[PDB]
């Protein structure tokens, strides 16, 4: 695919409102995750590159109509045939045409309006029932669910690019792969850090036999199943091809001696849209509905491996790109540029209590960061955890070294 003109997604974690932070146990081959829809995994291990995973949505195919509503109805061609008082019951004619929705009634009768006797007389009255427009409710069954989960190995980035899905493809450095009931664990290979596996438990997060899927005019909706079918409103359903109860939609006004006029209700839509205001509204443009919730898996990283820890540490000096940030997760990061061309290379990177005291305290997420690139000035990104009170990132070795002060709350 060309995801180089294709939308973004969101697919790792800088940046995101909610992010939560995953430690891995030294030397594990699994880590147990929950992926929840709106938020974001960082995994750290050690001995292992840092790891962001995500899920990106869920999608439901091929779901299955159970019962369409009509919210809105036409109401056309009225008659009424009416009959004098002990003459028996009318019977209007388009009893004979399923179309049309009939009612008996009475009216007043005498010499004045045509009957030779004083008294109530039948009427018939008729009238043609389309449905304008209907609500449809469907069905989804599990085996027709896919998870769409994004990770993102913490490799040499930029703060240009290190939310960008295509470029961190092209790297090696993410990928988005699809769980679903039937194929629930999938093994990937993340360039040269090896390979992943997630093997996840898709049906304990699935309730498909609690709700219905409801398409109400643009939007569509997870509803309560009871709730669906206790709508007063015509309905057909595949089993059902013709609207039944179709009077809902109509009203059959006052009659005065052989007339009667039928109108329709307005449309239904905005009563059903209040009804749903509290409702899980999903994305149901396509054939394909979208929706979001929660992924347990346990994430294998046996075969997950570093990569470049033996390139040489770079030589030359670096630079801040970009002064160090609070990412409002509890980390700090920058952005380096390097003066040098002889990478790829190990970037030199510690925080210290003081330039007295080079004992390095914190820690890396960005654990080995590396310039990826011969060209000289090219950046790195680089997240990291100082501790609390005055530190001091330091970058490069001996003379080529800069620092940068920096103070952390608490």
């Amino acid at each position: 695919e060309n995801l180089y003109f294709q939308g973004g997604i969101h697919f790792n974690c800088l940046g995101m409102g909610n992010r939560d932070f995953i430690e891995g146990a030294s030397g594990a081959t699994w880590v147990d995750l929950v992926l929840e829809g709106d938020s974001c995994l960082t995994i750290m291990a050690n001995d292992k590159p840092t790891l962001d995973v995500r899920m990106i949505n869920i999608e439901a195919s091929q779901l299955a109509e159970v019962r369409s509503y009509c919210y809105h109805a036409s109401v056309t061609d009225i008659s009424t045939v009416a009959r004098c008082p002990t003459t028996g019951e009318a019977h209007n004619e388009k009893r004979a045409d399923s179309s049309y929705v009939c009612k008996q009634g009475f009216t007043d009768r005498g010499w004045g309006n045509g009957c030779g006797f004083f008294g109530k007389g039948s009427i018939d009255t008729c009238a043609k029932f389309s449905c304008t427009s209907k609500a449809i409710g469907r069905t989804i069954q599990p085996e027709n669910i896919k998870y769409k989960v994004g990770i993102f190995v913490h490799g040499t980035t930029t703060s240009e690019n290190h939310g960008n899905y295509s470029a961190q493809v092209g790297a090696s450095q993410a990928a988005k792969f699809t769980v679903t009931p039937n194929a629930p664990s999938v093994a990937l290979k993340l360039g040269d850090y090896g390979e992943v596996t997630l093997d996840c438990e898709p049906r304990s997060g699935l309730n498909t036999e609690a709700f219905y899927v409801m398409t109400v005019g643009s939007k569509s909706f997870l509803v309560h199943r009871e709730w669906f079918h206790d709508l007063a409103l015509p309905w057909t359903s595949p089993s059902s091809t013709a609207w039944r109860n179709r009077e809902l939609l109509m009203e059959f006004e006052g009659a005065h001696a052989t007339k009667q006029s039928v109108v329709a209700l307005g449309s239904q839509e905005g009563g059903l849209h209040h009804a749903l205001a509290g409702a899980i509204v999903v994305e149901y443009s396509s054939s394909v509905m979208l929706t979001s919730g929660h992924l347990k898996c346990r994430l294998k990283m046996d075969k997950l491996a570093l990569k470049g820890t033996t390139y040489g540490m770079c030589t030359e000096k670096f630079s801040f790109a970009k002064n160090p940030v609070d990412t409002g997760h509890g980390t700090v990061v920058i952005e380096l540029s390097y003066s040098g061309s002889d990478g790829p290379c190990k970037i030199p990177i510690v925080s210290v209590a003081s330039l007295n005291d080079m004992t390095p305290v914190g820690r890396l997420v960005t654990v080995n960061p590396f310039v990826a690139t011969s060209s000289a000035n090219s950046k790195v990104l680089v997240e990291m955890e100082p501790p609390f009170g005055d530190s001091y990132i330091v970058v490069g070795r001996g003379d080529k070294q800069i620092n940068h002060h920096w103070h952390k709350a608490g």
